[PDB]
């Protein structure tokens, strides 16, 4: 099935939350009801499961008019199979980088990046954390570059 | 709804295929099945409406371990609007970039992408093609002249 989770990392920690089922720390996220779209499914879930509003980012060309809208790139997408002696799951996770745009903090916990080798998370969200800390790098150097520029 | 679709440009033509209700051509692709993947659904539709078999190319960091393997990510994503009279649609169509693998042409017509204009078609196939055409030049697939379009 196609679910969808949010990778939002603020000073230097990002907030996971006990996966529902197995425990372990997992960026929030879900499946994908019928009738909305990632985009609508990931905002949803990232605030009932933290109270915290994001907004997904993530690459776009920028494609605009009255016969469509672009949705940003995803940062990553994961073919997980998660086994459970009663069944095995397959996820297509369409993982979204976002940012925090309201809301406060009532559920999940903010792990600092550095303990996160000695904290138990759901597979591969070390390793993802890192693509969101390089792409927020990238991202941090061309907003600075737009406000350096607004100075003229 | 989450649909997806298919574009395979291979010398300089794009295969699309008519769309059965608005009649104007399109990326093969449909629904995706909440019994399959986007990539389980791109295929199946590609061949089907084609004969064609083909697979879903694109970047990857290449993560893959016993718990998981990394797809390839869309071309583009395009929340489009689709007007029947009955009711308004809206697709979220993940749109792949993909490869011949297979099969044999069926049904589908290659069309030159520098002459897209002559012909009917969904919005932003011009669009998407040109996208296609500078992600096949980005990977060494083609020229950049087989990639400029008007
Ligand atoms: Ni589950
Ligand atoms: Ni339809």
């Amino acid at each position: 099935m196609i679910v969808t989770s949010g990778v939002l990392v603020e000073n230097g920690k990002v907030l996971l939350v006990k996966h529902k089922r197995l425990g372990v720390y997992i960026y929030p996220g879900g499946h994908v009801e019928h009738n909305e779209t990632p985009i609508e499914a990931v905002k949803r879930e990232f605030e009932e499961e933290t109270g915290i509003v994001v907004e997904p980012i993530g690459f776009t060309y920028g494609i605009i008019d009255e016969n469509a809208v672009e949705r940003p790139m995803p940062l990553v997408i994961l073919e997980e199979v998660v086994k459970y002696p009663e069944e095995t799951h397959i996820h297509f996770d369409l993982i979204y980088l976002v940012k925090r745009v309201g809301g406060d903090l009532k559920n999940g916990e903010w792990i600092d990046v550095r303990e996160i080798d000695r904290i138990e998370t759901f597979p591969n969200v070390r390793k993802v954390v890192s693509l969101a800390l390089s792409t927020l790098y990238r991202l941090g150097k061309i907003s600075k570059l737009a406000a350096a520029l607004e100075h003229h």
